[PDB]
């Protein structure tokens, strides 16, 4: 039960362990310092900002399948409750990566097949 | 993550900020103490009448884009919970607006990308 | 009995025997933003509307509004009237507008015998 | 340019001679008394109540072709302005016959092919 | 169980009490005397004559809504048996209006909801 | 309210008198010794028998539009009870003529329009 | 081989080898309103035939059966024909022809060696 | 031969023994009382009215399988002329039973195969 | 001039004469003491059970174009009255025939072409 | 706001006022035992049992729109939590009604419009 | 493998038991004596004639949902090798049942389940 | 101008020489002697009876590919005039062949391309 | 069972007694040397050479339905083993005609119907 | 609310008691250690390795009905929070079976119809 | 090379090599016990019985994806004859496996490419 | 009467003659010894392993018509039975022939046209 | 990168950095039937390929494989080449060449600072 909804080309996987989630998310062309993050209960909101290819009045745009949109976002409910303030992130080569410990309440717990 | 739902044309807006929910509400022809307006947890409701064109009985309608209905309603499920309590709201011009804080729990905490 | 011109703006035409009465939404704008004039048997309606403002912090996550800001109608009616006595109104985004009908344009009874 | 237009089921037909203009209009049901009929200039208007079948406590109405609205009216433009004041009208028998002398100015005068 | 046909416009409706059948029609345009009217059984016949708008040569029909057809009849089973001798009717404003008691055998008896 | 039925080509026309019915059948090519006819009720039956194109050795049919069947009949149920025993009928140029008086019951009486 | 004109008139064709046979249905015909001429490869039917007469007690009510009067056909057949001794009945709103063909058109034996 | 007719969502089932027509209806939300239930020959006919949900001006509709009709009618012609004056009928639980037996004209009589 | 309806494959034929009609049914595979038979006016109804081809627990049907229904009927309206009482009937190799004398009133007497 | 889902026929109709929903069910045929009835949080479950319709081995079913499953179930799941404790119910005429007191934190609080 | 095939209606069925084929095959209309049945291998072939249904010159078919062709058969391929010799039939009732003893060579044998 | 019409397979070709006309037919299973040939001006006629495959009451079609009918014909409108005086025409194997010299009208004369 | 194949126009029947089977083949324009026929177990196989229409170079095809191919060729598997040795045929008219008596093998043998 | 979603072939079913979640799941193929099972609030995850059909060099699947995937899984989302703790399951016969206690948050309490 | 056919949901695979042919068969829910299988020459039949979930009358299947069936079975025709006798099978984990090894005159001998 | 069937591209011909059949097998890219070939009966298998372009690392494809798959192969049914023992094969410049002599009981003997 | 000619004829193309393989597949042609020929940027491959030899005695029953005799392709390549050393083997129905590429078509590295 998960839930993507927002503007922009922002491609994300989400990967599941036992005790966490991981998102992944691309943003080519995006300052890390451009880029806000925060977490609670079950949702993921990531906002970005990415700036225009400049062109001097030279030179002219003859080819392009770049998108546009300077604004782009994603809300993302999880498949489990998160502990926000244990969560960590990494930004390398356009690609953002967030950790985020599953709540105890969360953890599934095995059983036995007798 | 949003479901709008109810009786008659009634445009909504809806814009989010990081402690609050503001919701914006097309009403054009309805008196301000025709409306009613309660919310709790993550739902808000917004109830009016508005009376129809009075006639006399010389004059006809000879063409008409304007909706008949008299009772209008809608009820709204917001992206976060919210304290009632706290919330304001203005009836100017036709159109309502309603602030919304949102309640502690709902509001999100930063993630550093280090 | 023709509406033409841009932007959300639902009209309603009343007829009497003796006036025209034109009734125009116009939720979101000012009453000092409307221009009405009208002659023979025409009526235009210019307005403005500015756009719902947005601090930095905000978003907007969802909207059925209209995003323009300029908007109007020029309306021609089925009877020449008497500008010069035409009424008007502002209530609650709603505009409504009074226009006597000229003399020329009145219907006169016929007898059915 | 003979433009018909208002609401409820009322035929019309329209017949031009060289000096007049009559219009025959269909009103089964309605009352010589309900009916009001203006003109001016080129246009002729028809306005006409006509009550419901009344049914007592006892009866049904197990199957009907004919209408029902108590409303029905008829905007007419003419193929050529007319005087109001010397235009006659009988009812006989559900219908309506009105007859509209030409103004001068709409009188057309004849063209010798030499 | 009812069937109506015949040729020509003629609107027809039909009512039923515990004791009767009402049946109406629209006859615009038609001459009292130029109607015949017979029923036995469970059948009721309607026969009008209707003449056509009649034009001097110096007239021309130039638009017109209203039918031709000078001849005009209907057929008309009823859901019930009738006294044909006991049959009224009266002919206002282009409106036939039938009476039609019930023969004793078709009128319906009650039965008790106990 | 009409019913035909049965087998072959056998165009038949049905004319309603206030005291009769008169039908008319198309039979070309059948002899007036090869037709049965009878009736009771409200419903007669028209059998015939037409033999077919003889040709000799040295001939052959090359285009026809003309049926084959040599067996053919029509059962019609009319619009009133008959009396079948002062039928009568005629056969003349490959068309068949037959009256039918009503019977008594079947005769509609006039209602008066007051 | 073409049929061509106004009207119900079923024609059937029959080919001999010395003659042709033209068979049609005209019921409701009277023998005396039928002409019928024919040369070279061409035979004409026309006929009249009076419509349903109703009394005004009377009314149809219910008809498969045409109402056109004047009815014809004009054919073109397979060989010339001899005119003159072509033969012709009408019995039960069947006309029957028969015409024989001419000389140059009657067809001669090949035999199969 | 079974026709049914009217207005209004009513349910019925028709059953057949050899000496009596049992007809079925639903009614759900209908009083006995607002029930009225009449026959002759090899007609029945079902009037009902069952009054709206009632709502209190505080309350809303927020969803509705449930038709709004509050005048509801069956006419329903059986396989069977009846005797009405025998026939009885219940009510309870939504279900209308009615019990019509066959008048004797009516009741089939054997045949054996030998 | 007939109406068939039922349950269950069961193939009629009609036949009419001048004096009766005979019904013809395929039954394959149900006894003669299964079948019952009655009539009465212008309707016959069969009624007949055929039970079902019986499997021990080793055999499995692998393949099978024979209709699996038990109960099948037919009541069937015919284009007369009859006599039901000098009604017989045969049951051979699968197939049922019944012949029923018309009545008086529904036999045909002849018209004469003059 | 609303999810209806379960096996059978069985028209609901969901009311809600400031403090309480009510829930309407059709259930024509069924018996006041045969049903059960519980809730909690936001969700309702109705159950229950219609036995069939009784024919004798003389009767056949002739015609039928009642449904035939005996089976009949609603799960619903509300746009409040409610009281389970306080909820009232009654059957009368083939109709449940339940009433349902919202829970406190589901009662939505006023917000004035200044 | 399981082919059917040949002219005529003749609804087939096949039983498999361990140690035989059974064939059922619907007949109605047939004389036992005019049924050939002959097999080999794993073919079974089923020829028969059924004379048409016979009508005297009084008498026509007005109606017949009953195949008209007098030649029927049926060449069936079986999913196993037979012994003709052994085969036996019965006809009742318009039903041919046909038994078929398997060849040995075609009796499979049991696999164990270890 | 080439025209093929009768009944019946058969395959005609058509070969033109500068002085002659070669007709070629199919015809298998045609006895030479059961084949009428006659011409003239510019049609030829063929006319052949072949009698049907021969079936002793043991035998049975399971399968054919070969048309049925008895007579079989064509008539042919040539490209030029002939002299059937002098046509001859033999017979081979199923095969037909007609050979028809021109006509000295219909015979083309050179023109010189200079 | 039994299936064709091969190249060139060859139309086929086949004919199956209870000791034999007949296969026909059309083969106009074929010499009875030019054609191969060989068979074993449950297929035969024809093979024939057809030479094309000789035109000399005055002469053109200006017309003809007549198939080209000169290779032509069938392969034929038939519902039963037979005895190639004792295999006959002839050849007249086009028309080849195969007899193969069947083997002992595929000889089906009577079942007595009971 | 019943969503099931991920990887592989694996026919789910879900039965609900009063007091109870049994979830049974189709794992032919599967190895009792090879199945992951873990459960918490209203969710359950099933996760199982089948390890492929096993081919020595000189074999070849020639066919297949067989789906292929190695990883196959399943989450589950219930109609009711459960006791993860108390779970237990058994695994016979391809068929894993899950029996969950509700939470008793989750068990619905009875309403009385009075 | 292969035909499978039967009643139920039974997804089959087939293994061939040089000497034998393997099947696999899911049967999930099925017991060892409930299954029979046998062979000859190159068929393969497997017969199952699996009997349905059980539900106590408290519990209600909510969602299902798993067949109902109880009787299911598959006639497979192998590419090779094989040897019954030494035919083994294993049924683990809802796995039929059955090993067939192929008869001497089905075994495949090399071909050398020189 | 022909069947191949397996896996990848292989185009197959197939030459029969009195007393043999020839099968060639297009097969570039494979080396002689990477192929296997057996036959019995009247069945061939083909199979064969072709490795895939072998590319260094500084090479890519650009542009490929050519399958990709390693393991090749197919299984011919032919029209008649072979020994295999006697059968030969070559494979030169990619093409695979394959010779293989008809068994004496398929080879198929002359039949006289008298 | 476009091919053109007539027959079936899978090609392949390979591009390395200093280079281009090409491989054919024409399985049923002799070596010596094949000629190849290059210039610039353009290859052509022309085989003939005889068809499969059958005795008054065998027929054809069955065939996939295509009938044509004379095959060809032309390919124009994504690089100049140098014909003159340009290899090409045939081994099993496959042929492969190779064409190094013209020093004007090799491709220099940009470094990414």
């Amino acid at each position: 039960g998960i839930q993507i909804s927002g503007k922009g080309f922002m491609p994300i996987s989400i990967i599941e362990g036992d005790q966490h989630i991981k998102v992944i998310a691309w943003l080519p062309g995006v300052n890390k310092e451009d880029i806000i993050l925060n977490a609670v209960g079950d949702t993921l909101e990531i906002r970005a900002k990415r700036s225009p290819l400049m062109i001097t009045e030279s030179e002219r745009i003859i080819y392009s399948e770049i998108p546009e949109e300077e604004e782009i976002y994603r809300t993302i409910k999880l498949p489990a409750t998160v502990k926000e303030e244990n969560a960590s992130a990494k930004f390398e080569n356009g690609v953002l990566s967030v950790i985020l410990p599953k709540a105890e309440s969360s953890i599934k717990k095995g059983i036995n097949i007798e």
